[PDB]
């Protein structure tokens, strides 16, 4: 029994975990702690560019976006590099995708503009995906830090599975943005040992991740059958009971999508 099985590993690593895999076909959804909240973390980035590919023409990739010493307060393997020259919107959604880049998403969610610095626009784009759920309030170091329980900066497996799924395998972009998207996840760096870890190679697997405080760790994916049967993946955890400095644990995140991977085999 697959709910069994998501408990023994929340008490394997203290943790609270939460799984959505929309039904199909012929499958029933997965869900386990679907409709609980969890911190986004980084896992806003990728409905983040699909705003911003909605919100521009394509060419918008190709705009020089500059910044400074004081735009860098979080990690950012990528913009630390290219604070001198700047950075395309188009190099900024793949840092913000590809090495989960925080101040290229900052860059992103300024880009997209108004109130709260593009928080309120990003938030305002899941509500025109129907997902009146989801919130971000704040953008990068805060958007990782807020109490366990506390509604900021939240999102649930249910909710972003469902955005998910619109934005890559349904119509909420054009072909051409979509496919943008698309790519910049399947050629995602951070993801190894999360979902990807769960499905055999013969699987294809396009994800972002997220990380946080509370032992925060999440990945949301889309995945493919050998026979090009799409799926879509969320799995979100905490370990508050550690504290603010509780070490997150992908292997977690690995032995869910594994179970998963097994029913859907
Ligand atoms: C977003 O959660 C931010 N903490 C960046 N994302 C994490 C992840 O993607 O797993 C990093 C790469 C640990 S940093």
């Amino acid at each position: 029994d697959l709910a069994d099985r998501f408990a023994e590993l929340e008490r394997r690593y203290d943790a609270r975990l939460g799984v959505y895999v929309p039904a199909t076909g012929t499958t029933a959804a997965i869900e386990y702690r679907a409709d609980e909240r969890f911190a986004f973390c980084s896992t806003f980035k990728a409905p983040l560019v699909a705003a911003v590919l909605h919100q521009n023409p394509l060419t918008h990739l190709d705009k020089l976006i500059t910044y400074t010493s004081d735009d860098i307060r979080s990690i950012s393997p990528v913009a630390q590099q290219h604070v001198q020259t700047g950075m395309t919107i188009g190099q900024l959604c793949d840092a913000a995708i590809r090495y989960s880049d925080g101040t290229a998403a900052n860059l992103l969610l300024a880009d997209l503009g108004g109130p709260g610095g593009g928080t309120a626009a990003f938030t305002g784009y899941l509500r025109s995906l129907g997902d009146t759920v989801s919130r971000l309030d704040a953008e990068a170091p805060e958007l990782n830090r807020d109490p366990p329980g506390d509604e900021r900066d939240t999102t649930t497996p249910h909710a972003i599975a469902l955005v998910l799924q619109q934005l890559v395998l349904g119509n909420a972009l054009p072909p051409d943005k979509r496919a943008l998207l698309t790519d910049w996840m399947a050629r995602n760096t951070t993801g190894a040992k999360r979902i990807r870890a769960g499905f055999p190679a013969d699987w294809k697997v396009i994800d972002k991740t997220g990380t946080g405080d509370y032992g925060r760790a999440n990945d949301i994916a889309v995945v493919w059958s050998p026979t090009g049967v799409p799926y879509v993946v969320a799995v979100m955890s905490d370990r508050a009971g550690g504290g603010y400095d509780a070490e997150p644990r992908e292997a977690l995140l690995a032995e869910a999508a594994t179970c998963v991977a097994g029913v859907l085999a």
